[PDB]
């Protein structure tokens, strides 16, 4: 069923484990993924940007969602808006059905981002909706953040980044733990792609062009994990896993146009690149830990 | 609204236009056709095959369908199986609250496809929803078979169009043209220049298909067209941006393509405009019909 960011990364905190949480833009994507997260017994984060929503007109992409929801229920699925903006996006991401908000303002001094947070929190902790927001990274700060807020989980930097190019060639654990410590919430890792390497080499020799594209490589991520961070931000490689596909079956057989001949796989490698970095992640197995609460009565602890 | 087959071509027929019928697979392909039904005002019909209802895993299919419906309520939107073999396949789609489904048994003796079509016309109709099923053909035996099956369209084999007005006035009811594929100069081109290689591949021209529907086709079954256009732009994408590897960057220009290749194929079928002209009768109340 669905379920709450508190929960899914409750049993993630206590349990030293972390959940990876999926940008998802279209089906053979939210497929690709539960295709996985099924396959391993996981729960899962499904991640829609704001991006994603107006791509997909809002409509299609909560239905979508439903679907995965009712054919894999006894599987805990979050569904959440990330990089939340305004406030109004967050009603709309609620008015979805949606269980789990990121309220975005890290880019605003202190006192401002704190005061956007704030408002969010008010709203969504009122319909039992779990809130994860963004700082920086001194740990005071962070205590000082959450303290004043009081949101369900933290986006630490410690100098992950957006997209395929992260570091010229080819990280602050350190950090991450006194955050967990004095906070006592689970945290999150934006921007932990991989570029896993067979990912990479597929798109590239099939007419491709990245010949650069770093990422975060695995051990750093589970090193992390259980140093507190539970919700870990998977987009790129995802993309990446795709594209090769589709590529590889138009050189190897360009008569073929029926988008089914390579969506289809394109979905499949998405599947097959997720599931090491799942199994890695240590949340194998966690699907069925709990008796997952509902927004209504998630209503309850705040 | 959800619509049934036999009224949005009852109307196709009563006014002398067509109503393509539109293969889906995916989100990008529905947004494809929407877009142009909605900016022509034209109703739609949505068509499931079976491989579909499979790749999709039915569930995905159902609910895209369904955004579909609430995010275009003035549409008329008939939800359609097609392709469909076995009872079981239909008694399924009805409950993905399909409203139209096709039984096509038409490589089995025509003794035998009227019996497994009678199956289906039982069943669909005791549930409002419609039914085509297909011959082949030969005007005498269409008349028979709907004689004998009652089903709300008849699809046929046909380029050949003289049977059309026969067939259409001994049996009286909805004719359809499957494989009705243009396979236009500038899809295939599109494909074949940026590196695809299917070459030929033998169109039927859109002024045939135009011709038959003045003779009674009142519904023109597309695939094909459809899923070329969408290669031609990726194809191009990769190209043009090597560098572009997000999923968005190139299934957005095959969904516009979908819909930039459908206008003319509608407009020429004639629904531009009569999306308004009735009110949709359900599910429901279309029991009463049978
Ligand atoms: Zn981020
Ligand atoms: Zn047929």
């Amino acid at each position: 069923p669905l379920c709450t960011l508190r929960q899914m990364l409750g049993e993630a905190r206590k349990h030293k484990y972390g959940v990876g949480a999926f940008n998802v833009n279209n089906m053979e994507q939210i497929q690709g993924i539960m295709k996985a997260v099924v396959q391993l017994k996981s729960p899962v984060i499904l991640q829609c940007s704001r991006g994603a929503l107006k791509y997909s007109d809002m409509i299609y992409l909560k239905k979508l969602c439903e679907a995965a929801l009712e054919k894999h229920p006894d599987i805990p699925i979050c569904i959440h808006l990330d990089h939340g903006d305004t406030l109004e996006s967050v009603k709309m991401a609620i008015d979805l059905g949606f269980s789990s908000v990121m309220i975005d303002a890290s880019h605003h001094p202190f006192d401002e981002n704190v005061r956007i947070t704030k408002e969010v929190v008010a709203y969504a902790h009122a319909r039992g909706v779990s809130v994860e927001a963004e700082l920086g990274t001194e740990p005071q700060d962070a205590k000082k953040f959450v303290e004043l807020t009081g949101v369900d989980a933290l986006a630490v930097a410690i100098g992950t980044s957006h997209g395929a190019y992260k570091f010229k060639s080819e990280l602050a654990i350190d950090r991450v733990k006194t955050i967990s410590d004095l906070t006592g919430i689970p945290l999150v890792m934006h921007g932990s792609s991989s570029v896993p390497k067979d990912v990479k080499d597929m798109i590239n020799k099939y007419g491709g062009k990245m010949p650069d594209a770093v990422g975060v490589p695995i051990e750093s991520i589970v090193h992390a994990i259980g140093e507190g961070v539970c919700k870990i931000n998977v987009d790129s490689d995802s993309r990446m896993a795709m594209t090769g596909a589709i590529r590889k079956v138009f050189v190897e057989h360009p008569e073929k146009f029926d988008p089914r001949d390579y969506l289809g796989p394109g979905r499949d490698a998405i599947t097959e690149m997720l599931i090491p970095k799942i199994k890695a992640f240590g949340s194998a197995g966690h699907a069925g830990d709990y008796k997952v609460v509902s927004l209504e009565e998630a209503k309850a602890w705040y």
